[PDB]
């Protein structure tokens, strides 16, 4: 199906193998300083090594409130993560400059939640550095004529942005931005039709872990939705995804495992 | 889509609002007697009852080496659940004489791993009492010609064998049979191609719970197989499975609910 490998740098990851998973990083920060504390990158460094020995492909930072002080807090981070755990990282971020000094940092691919809308800048970092880009589905507001449709429309609007500042076709990643701009019922519209991203022919990521819509379906609080993320990430799989961003990701290795053997992936 | 209820007794089971959830109970029986004691009865109503609580729709009791003690060891325990416990039962046995007796003591559902084929009678016993029956997939032996064209053959053989004894439509339900005189690669191969087994126009049930094809995949002991049973369930419900037969009832419930929401079911 994908006639060539996801490149990251040093790493590169097949997309025909099986479902690849990304691990959700923990970002308690240091109440005491301004970042780069030993108890936040430590902790930061151990649940990396925790979520690659689960199984996980990829490592997922956050930083997310100003501009200057978000790469003071992530850019010691991917620092540590890089050098200590032997795994791709990619780094939440909507900011041009963050992400410029992330993968300056060593991080190898881009996660931008909206799409390279917020700061098309982010769009020639980007092109610059030759990095995969995920381009989530987002939008300011909730007005939808025909949810799938304009989220395709939405999307496009991103891929337009990002190949007009030199995004390779392979270098692009889509994500339908579950739980963002999008009622609990819009969230499982999205998820009965997610096939439907895959049109648009680019590798598909999906980020439902623990969210609020499997919340609102099962009347369980965050840390109760183990077996409501398994269901979204096993719909997701058999719909096409070929990656999926998680936290519990000892558990959901294990279905994604069980999925691509069952749906012939690999 | 589906035009009736499922009819059980007392008890009547919609099939278009849920996922219906079968509970496995436990069967540890006592060394010392020949059937009937507290500790092995007491211990069946506790289990019973944690299902019934976690979710469950439906008890599955199974005996299974002799005929006239299977109905001593089985006997017992319907009559228990069936008084304590407020869900309609299920018969896990072959058998035409433990059958009758079963239901004699309150079960309300048939479920035959050989779908009429070791003891035909049974079908007759089906039809007079006028409760559902689930015929599964079995054969004795692993020389398949199209793996699923024919299952479809083997079930059809069993719904002839029931309808000629005068079991309604109504009361007849489908299983796979995953597990059951399918390899490992076989076992893959049905859950990829569930859906197929829908044109026959019957509900069916799906039995996956722990069982080896997961081991397989996975390289895992029975004990650490709710992630690879959940995909399979997931799966399942997606493929259009009406009943899942499971170990893990709270867990699986809540998958199962969550898919029902995500793709349309009730
Ligand atoms: C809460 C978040 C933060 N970043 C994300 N990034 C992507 N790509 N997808 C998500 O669903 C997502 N959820
Ligand atoms: C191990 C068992 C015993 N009885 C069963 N009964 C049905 N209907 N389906 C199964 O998969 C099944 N597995």
């Amino acid at each position: 199906k994908w006639d060539y490998d996801l490149r990251c740098g040093e790493y590169t990851l097949n997309l025909n193998e099986k479902t690849l998973i990304m691990g959700i990083l923990n970002v308690t920060p240091d109440s005491f300083s301004d970042g780069g504390s030993y108890n936040e990158v430590d902790a930061a460094v151990r649940h990396a090594k925790e979520m690659r020995d689960e199984g996980a492909h990829i490592i997922d930072i956050g930083g997310e409130v100003s501009v200057e002080e978000e790469i003071k807090r992530v850019v010691p981070m991917i620092q540590a993560v890089s050098k200590e755990v032997k795994l791709p990282i990619s780094i939440d971020t909507y900011k041009a400059e963050v992400a410029k000094q992330a993968i300056e940092a060593g991080a190898h691919i881009i996660n931008d939640i909206w799409g390279a809308k917020a700061e098309p800048k982010i769009a020639e970092v980007a092109a610059h550095y030759d990095v995969p880009i995920i381009l989530m589905h987002n939008r300011d507001n909730m007005n939808y004529r025909n949810l799938m449709a304009d989220m395709i429309a939405d999307l496009y609007d991103s891929i337009k942005i990002a190949k007009d500042a030199g995004v390779r076709d392979e270098n692009i990643i889509l994500d339908p931005g579950i739980g963002f701009a999008k009622t609990p019922e819009q969230n499982l519209e999205a998820m009965r039709n997610l096939e439907q991203l895959n049109v648009l022919g680019y590798p598909v990521l999906l980020g439902t872990s623990r969210k609020s819509f499997i919340g609102h379906v099962l009347d369980l609080p965050v840390e109760e939705r183990l077996e409501g993320t398994g269901a979204t990430v096993c719909l997701g799989i058999e719909k096409g995804c070929e990656f999926v961003r998680v936290h519990d990701v000892k558990e959901m290795s294990r279905m994604a495992k069980m999925m691509d053997a069952m749906i012939g992936k690999g």
